[PDB]
């Protein structure tokens, strides 16, 4: 499957795209305002996400530090990064279909549109103003607005048992983001597309 992964934004950022385990593609890049990134993922990849990084700073072997979304120190993501990440995930080939999702549940740090760029589905986006909406409470320094688990790390906002409801935190990120998850239990906003499609992830849509 590949994956452009734009930049849109008038800063620059860091892309990243992993599995949790390992890399996909080359793991992350430096994108400049209007770059483009293409990427290649393996067919039947299961739990993949792509996310910016803002403001970091890397050294010549790679190593270094991001204010959002850092996914322990290294420029070539093999892990998921820190919260606030808006996140574009999906599981690729699953029983013959491919299913995207953008979601909140790590916090928000950088408006999304995740769309394919073959046909038979739609995309989805979060491209509210969620930082500068954020609630007081979640406001990450480095930037960024948390999510609540990332800040209090209770059973109700984590979803331990799986036994957890909407919170006024949630309901917050679902009111800027309706197509977005805002809590683990949320009601999915997962797009079903045809197996083996290509995407586009593009960081700032609107802008």
């Amino acid at each position: 499957a590949t994956f452009e992964i734009v930049n849109r934004c008038s800063y620059t950022v860091w892309a990243a795209a992993s599995k949790g385990d390992a890399a996909l593609d080359a793991g992350g890049r430096q994108l400049n305002s209007g770059e483009s990134w293409t990427i290649n993922v393996e067919p039947g990849t299961k739990g993949g996400k792509i996310w910016a990084r803002t403001d970091c700073y890397f050294d010549d072997s790679g190593s270094g530090i991001c204010k959002t979304g850092d996914c322990g120190g290294l420029l070539r993501c093999k892990r998921f990064g820190r919260p606030p990440t808006t996140l574009a995930e999906f599981s690729l080939n699953q029983y013959g279909k491919d299913y995207i999702d953008i979601s909140n549940i790590k916090g928000f740090n950088v408006p999304m549109d995740f769309s394919p760029t073959t046909r038979g589905c739609r995309g989805v986006r979060c491209a509210a103003d969620i930082v500068g909406q954020c609630p007081a409470k979640l406001k990450a320094p480095g930037g960024g607005c948390n999510d609540a688990c990332t800040v209090f790390q209770t059973s109700e906002y984590c979803c331990t048992t799986g036994k957890c409801g909407p919170t006024e935190y949630s309901r917050f990120f679902k009111r800027l983001c309706p197509d977005a998850f805002s809590y683990v239990l949320d009601k999915p906003t997962t797009v079903t597309c045809p197996g083996s499609s290509n995407y586009r992830v593009t960081f700032c849509p609107t802008a």
